[PDB]
């Protein structure tokens, strides 16, 4: 998680704003700067190295006494900054929305993975510029089209159907916010189209999930892509997603939530998220998560046995 | 796959036989040696380096035109040979049984792993010599007590409750017959005590198996320990075990065969092995392996769900 | 051993076909792709990475379950694909030949040795483009000129005359179907001028062969170049050639077989290949190969002894 | 090529002599010593480092102005020296033959190979001391036993029959006097038992030689073991074996020569060595070497063809 | 020591000759070529790799049975070949001299050092092309202006006053014809201007020579530059220069000699080379080299003392 | 340059003194101690690590604000300390001489070279304990014997005749007080037998010196061994030794001086040291050093030419 105000800053074109990145050494210098408690929100100027973000975000960068911030001493920082610039400048930004446009939250891992799949010379985000442009727009939130496979968050395919795609997030090769654990592994599943999916395709996806990844749980953060993560973190995501909905109950922010087909999503998480979007209580709604309730072993029958007897060849 | 006549040869003690290993240099010499007919099954004497096994086994040693044989160019060879010596010498051998005692088949990987287990100082096969002696006797076949956990084939533990132990065979660090394939992962499961096992322990084992290892199929080779291997090779084992029974239907060896609890072993493999030991046809009996069965997904009910909602915290 | 439909695919220009290579990432994605039956011979579209060959050829790519296919995770795959592209596009292809043009078998090692030759700037396949076109076009099989030295399959020279050239195939530095063995050495011998050859040159070549390579046997595959391999594999070649002639007795397929001068080719292999082209049994004709028959130990007199007393200084 | 006066020196037991090695530092010191032209054969005493060989041998040690001498700056120089100790100390040496027993020429490479052999704990020269003692006695020349296989000069076995053994001299890992060339490779062939040999064993040796080593010639230095070397140096050996005989025509030293069986040895070299033993002229006798005399390709017939149709399976 | 026929060959412009280098792979191929007699002195054509020098020069290339010729496998070969081409083409070569122009002996080390100095940008043979051209002309022997400092053969400067320059030849970093000896150091001293030199400069040079290089002896080969080499190799140079004057006594080639000042050159070598050029006996003239001749110890007096008491500060 | 009170301290045997080394950790601890200005010369007690030398020597040990002291963190410190202990304890020490016997100066490099000589198992200071004992005695100044060769200060020999030995001090592989320069090189020349030396040996030493080392000057510090050092550092020695005599003019200290044969020692340094021992002024006597006075170039005649003409063969 982070704000867009940590990769660029606006600069007047006398009509509109051109966004410009920061310099590693510049923000490095600002980190050790010290200024009065009156101007701790306006952008700082490391006189030698250029502009640098305000001291307000001083606690969001990897310093000596706090390493829980974004690492910025790596080329990936300038890469993602140049990407955000190249994307935002095309979008004509006004002077009354840029105040909040530069504050749209974004999991910087998304942008990092966009960068990794953009510099590869085979991903179609290498040839077609407008595709990458729309992709970064969506990854920032300035578009309406939900993320689809053509504009997905990258990674290596691990399974594909005629209507789906199962990316395997590799959050261990990153250089901005790499995960400490060497055991953390998380899958994403996106759609190739936005049309009502058939039943045979969903049957195949359910088969592959409940066979090769039965040690994982299928959830969703409310956008158009099934997240998949180990049960040993479900309780996390709920709370981690709960605020994302709760803080969106506050006016001026969109509460648009997208739950997917209950056939594949985890039925317990399905009911929990339904009662969440319903408008129920804070914690008593989460109580339905730990409520062990599963009469059928798996949602459907006669499927795992099919793969069992299939792979025997 | 190996015969005992590739690590030792008998020598006369005027009352019994002392078995002595080979010098890897001596076998290497005999390999590129040549002798006339009528003597290709008589022990050869590399005059410079000592005795060496007859040229009969010439095609069973790792040379640059036949890599399908055992290696001898590593210290593991002399180690396993010295172990076989230390074991067989104590067992008093006659002058009319060594003829086929030195021909008892043995999975060289078993002896290799037992060696790599006796050298680690933390295992009880380091202190108690008689335990090591009994274990090597079992691994050779000169005793009746089936293998138990105290005398298992080594490897790193993965799961135990009170009557089971799930060894994870590591066939990728061996230096005698290391598996060329990168994806060769096999799990053995042995008993802690030969007494009839309760039902709670079996239910716990089936839970752990059908949760953490549902991509595997529990089979047995007819001895007292559950094998575990991917379905993508189960068929092999059938044929790979079939001769082991068929070549035992002819006299000269015992046809003794052990089953396990039908409640865990893969019921298709169970019925196949049952109709195998029954005495039916060769391939028409194998036909029951490919015959789809099990109109339910798992043998028990409401078990995987318990582990699902268990790990949620 | 491979088919042309694994390096490129056709694409319409509204007049003719342009051939386009694959993206290794795209074919790796297709590998895990699951598609319904009745369609598993159609070119697949990895939505993210471009087109990819149909799943029909799934079993012919180096994965973790099948390491017996063409490797593609190296740059040599894209290199040879671009070479085949640069080759075929020049040849104006119709819409009634690409059906079986992309099915002409080709020893992938041949194209590998080509691409390892066009990049070494010393050779003339670095300067004259049309020579390279003709060379790879022959290697694909779309012309009637047999391979000559100017257009040979590369490798390092080891001996020459006024009419011959003895390449030493190096199948150990390849990356596309490299030989697993470290003791597989094979020699090729090609002609410089397709016109009939004299007798002094053949005397010289037979001298050099029966002196420096008397531990090798001279055979052919039915084209214009003497293969040379250790006797310890002749039998293999036999059957590996037999099907090539057997599957070609099918009508509509060229069965034109070229046998070279009997004066140097292995007389037993010569008679076998003659009785093969005559048209006879499968194995009873092969029986002439294993039949020992040698009236004169070598077909000439005064060459081995000549080199013996020659090299004395 | 070396004299025994470069590894040890005699010392008085008041009754007999104990032979003591040199300190490599002491010989290095003497190397840069300068003494008057009156005592340039007396043993020099590097006062700091113990006795050192006389200055007469200055030209026989490797310095930066004469690198054609022995290398002593490696550990091997001590080993071989100590190895000579346990040889000569046992043999009671007379106060009248130490004058010339320390000048018996010896190919240092022989002793180096033997010391490499005695340290490999699998050879029988590691267990039985008296065997090592006898072997060093032979390699020095103080016994009449011709060097059999048990006492061979060591190396890697390559081929073995019931009466022969074909060592492959490895003169490239020697740290005392390696070869000026780095493609040099030379084989030795010794007899297992000094008694006469049959006609089947010799025929098999001739077959193996004319098949796997037809690019070599079988010669002999006069002792009881067939040397085997490339024709491209045979002439050298001639003069190298000429002087060692001619200098033995100078009475006072034994000229005992032993040419081996003619059926295997190179017939031209056989006739040359015979006319050498006759006492004929110097150069007109060598003239028979370069002269091409080819009645028949070999005193045997039907051997190359036999191995040809043998290896075919 | 080399001939010009090992780096280029002539090619017709229908009017004049363009010289073209050899593809090292092509000469490597020719090395193994076996062409009939009567044609062994005409340029060979490795059909695959281009032209290559005739087989006459076969024994002048570093192979594994003759390591006494020039190496060609290194990039320095193509470098010096391109240099010789770039130089010779400017010179208008006729059709009645090229036959002997391509046979002018040249110390390959000279060209090697010249190319290793023309790549270092600080040297003036980097900027001025015509200077490089004149220098290579001199090094080939197609002009009359003796080598001066501006056109010297490179190396590290060690000493300069006004009229001399003392290069330190580094024949150990070369890659074409390096010195197998690890310890070989040979200095050269060239003039700065062909005009007569004063006495103070010569006295300074003699001081520096008889002080810093007392362990060397100044000689000259017959050019305008003093050689300097250890006394331990004077004699060699003697005969090495003797043939150079002797073979030039044959008419058609220049026999001139440029003896330098008598005050600095080794007076014994001075008198010897003078009696050489006088036209006297072959070896009785060389006897003047070993005959100790001393009119004075050193041609100057009271000079080493000046440098002794000079450096004391 | 060091004082003996930096490797050991005395301890009471109730009758005499046992000398014991320091622990490098203990002295490192003492270095950072801060004791009152009343006891800065009493031995300190780093109570954790054992006794440590007084803080008086605080500035004599290497620390990161004073690196001009003696490194002690290496193993050679404990080595030389144990050597000094092993030497001093054997010597019976009173209770009124330990006051100043622990203050007799010693060139730490001398003891370092001793310990690097004692561990080399080929020198006679390895076997004979009493020899090493007398050597370490004289290296401290507790004996009358001048340092002969049998007890020399180690190093590698470079030249010996019958009464001299030219060690080449290697002050670059040391660890206690190594030299920071790469150009510093110093030779020592010691006598073998303290008896008067003849003329032939002296002439030979002068030959070797004025030929191979004419870029060095021979001096003496006032003991029985010629130092040899570059002229570029005579003056330093002239003053470095001067105090060594001047501070010995103080009553109660020995000023014995041993100037050697003027025939070989630098005659200017000879006269300077003579007028030094005479008892004259400080700088007006040193003035004779920079005075240039050299009628004969060297005290001998016709000697350099001898080696000149000698080395020619």
């Amino acid at each position: 998680m982070a704000e867009l105000a940590c990769f660029c800053y606006p600069h007047l074109e006398n009509d509109s704003y051109k966004f410009i990145p920061f310099n590693n050494l510049a923000i490095k210098a600002m980190l050790t700067a010290k200024v009065d408690k009156k101007d701790m929100d306006k952008f700082y100027d490391s006189i030698i190295y250029g502009i640098a973000p305000p001291p307000q975000f001083k606690k969001r960068y990897n310093t000596n006494d706090n390493s829980r911030g974004m690492n910025f001493e790596t080329i990936m920082f300038t890469k993602v900054a140049m990407l955000i610039c190249e994307a935002l400048n095309s979008l004509k930004v006004t002077q009354a929305n840029v105040s909040n446009v530069l504050s749209r939250v974004v999991s910087i891992r998304h942008l990092e993975n966009l960068v990794i799949r953009k510099e590869n010379p085979q991903d179609i985000l290498f040839h077609s510029k407008d595709l990458l442009l729309k992709s970064t727009l969506i990854a920032i939130g300035q578009s309406k089209e939900i993320e689809t496979t053509i504009t997905a968050e990258g990674g290596e395919i691990v399974f594909q159907n005629a209507a789906f795609t199962m990316w395997k997030l590799t959050y261990l090769e990153h250089q901005l916010m790499p995960i400490l654990d060497q055991n953390f592994i998380e899958y994403k599943v996106t759609l190739n189209e936005d049309k009502p999916i058939s039943d045979v395709h969903v049957k195949e996806l359910v088969a592959e999930l409940r066979w090769q990844y039965n040690k994982f749980a299928v959830i969703t953060h409310g956008k158009g892509h099934y997240r998949i993560v180990k049960y040993s973190s479900v309780a996390n995501h709920a709370d981690r997603v709960y605020a994302t909905f709760k803080s969106n109950v506050k006016t001026g922010v969109n509460n648009d939530f997208n739950l997917l087909d209950q056939r594949i999503i985890w039925q317990n998480w399905y009911a929990f998220t339904s009662s969440m979007k319903q408008g129920n209580t804070l914690d008593v709604c989460k109580r339905l998560l730990f409520q062990k309730m599963k009469p059928e072993k798996n949602p459907f029958k006669g499927l795992s046995t099919d793969r069992k007897m299939d792979e025997v060849s």
